[PDB]
């Protein structure tokens, strides 16, 4: 059928045996996530209660929120987008790939659990912030995205490649953002190191999208990639600028959109497509 | 049906991980992570050795084992991507799983690199990496499992019992062929790499075992049976008919009653009464 012409995608029996290498620049990124495994008892959280307690009541709040956006992402509707890739893709160094994607994913929801524990001890007061998280509409947001370009019957494989690699590249870019500005400012090792490995991961997995997509004898248009990084970039923007306002830490709104879309304009490069936003690096700390 | 069942329920997905409702399975979940290896540990650079002092009916019989092998852990991880991961809503099972696909990899590159350490002849190499079409036993335990993976009728229950029959009677007898080749002392990288292997498949069907008794509604005991004693039947005509143990030198009659033996240990983990009453009759498998 279809698939055949796409080599990512072609039927065989060979997608269960690994050798012989064929796809060895696949091969090497899986190799270097083997070489990157971490557990979540590795991070060290025993310095950042004090910390923590000297933050402001405004640092506070955005700081909880933000982690439990990141514990709710999981909960969304592509809970399962890592292994639908890993049955559609019939490489064997990409299912291998795949794979520990889904047990490293796995280990990120462990550490934002741990790292919820350790700052909010009540359980109460977790229990009306998760409650709450739910209902807000970067959750909602994210969600009506993925359905409109990747559950839609109509998406094509090379427009959900496109999806995904916005989902690890562009969603949550501002965040981790934020979190390396509170690294700038000395504050809470335990969750900077941990958004440290956490943002190279999946960095990794937005690269691992990234050369998916060069496989493709059918890509879909310049214009169509711009449409779906281009809403995600809206949303990610509204919500650190609008919703949970980057200020509440002492950063500045303007200059974090400037990120997100330079961001953007990288993930279109990597993607081989021109710029869309021209937008530089505003962040030192990011460089 | 499933909204009877804890494990299946969408109820049991929860907003973090923190605190654990189910400390068995997530005790399972950290002795997986505690077990973490790669193919590169294994020193496969004595084997080649001792391979060219094999008879020509040790070589067939290790080569065909191999290759049996070789596709069968890849199909094992194709049914929890699919399958089970998914279908299972209790994030302590899900980690597990996650875990359970990530070292399933980890066995198809160690066979793969096995296969290519031993066969240095391209037509003999290709043939053995195809057993899947190329020979016949292989190809029906394989539609076995394939089976039960496209088995859209079966329940939960009826399919955990499936694949622990796959990975605890299945590569039972091949298993413990290669620990005979170790009572030999020969091979040393195929036999430790046997070693962790075994180890992993005896902790992921004491899993399997383990969801087994979290089941509110079980298949019936005539059912289970059903299941396993097929197993059985079609492990013994491999290792006795298609491919004879006599190979490499072990008595055929008591290799039928250790893989009944392996099948009864199976039952009443699972809670039932066994149906073989077989003895171990190897002693290098005792310790």
């Amino acid at each position: 059928i279809k698939s055949n012409e796409e080599p990512l995608l072609r039927k065989s029996s060979r997608r269960f045996v690994i050798f012989p290498i064929q796809y060895p620049d696949i091969w090497k990124m899986y190799k270097q996530a083997q070489a990157s495994f971490w557990t979540a008892e590795e991070v060290d959280l025993s310095k950042d209660l004090p910390h923590w307690n000297k933050l402001k009541a405004d640092e506070k709040y955005f700081i909880s929120h933000i982690l439990a956006f990141f514990a709710a992402s999981d909960g969304i509707v592509n809970e399962n987008l890592v292994e639908r890739f890993s049955q559609e893709v019939q490489v064997p160094e990409a299912r291998c790939f795949y794979g520990f994607q889904i047990l490293i994913e796995n280990v990120h929801s462990e550490m934002y659990s741990l790292l919820i524990d350790t700052y909010i001890r009540d359980p109460k007061k977790r229990e009306f912030l998760f409650n709450a998280i739910e209902t807000m509409p970067y959750v909602k947001k994210k969600a009506d995205w993925a359905l409109r370009w990747i559950a839609d019957r109509k998406s094509t494989f090379g427009e959900r490649v496109v999806a995904f690699a916005a989902v690890e590249g562009v969603f949550f870019s501002g965040s981790f953002a934020a979190i390396f500005w509170l690294k700038k400012r000395g504050l809470m090792p335990g969750l900077t190191f941990s958004n440290e490995l956490i943002s190279r991961d999946e960095g990794l997995h937005c690269d691992f999208a990234c050369l998916m997509f060069q496989y493709l004898v059918n890509k879909p248009s310049e214009e169509r990639v711009r449409e779906i990084i281009v809403d995600a970039v809206k949303i990610e923007q509204e919500f650190l600028t609008e919703a949970l306002p980057v200020g509440l830490i002492g950063m500045n709104c303007i200059l974090m959109k400037q990120y997100i879309e330079f961001v953007a304009d990288r993930l279109l490069v990597e993607l081989g497509f021109s710029k869309v936003f021209q937008a530089e690096n505003p962040f030192d700390f990011m460089e």
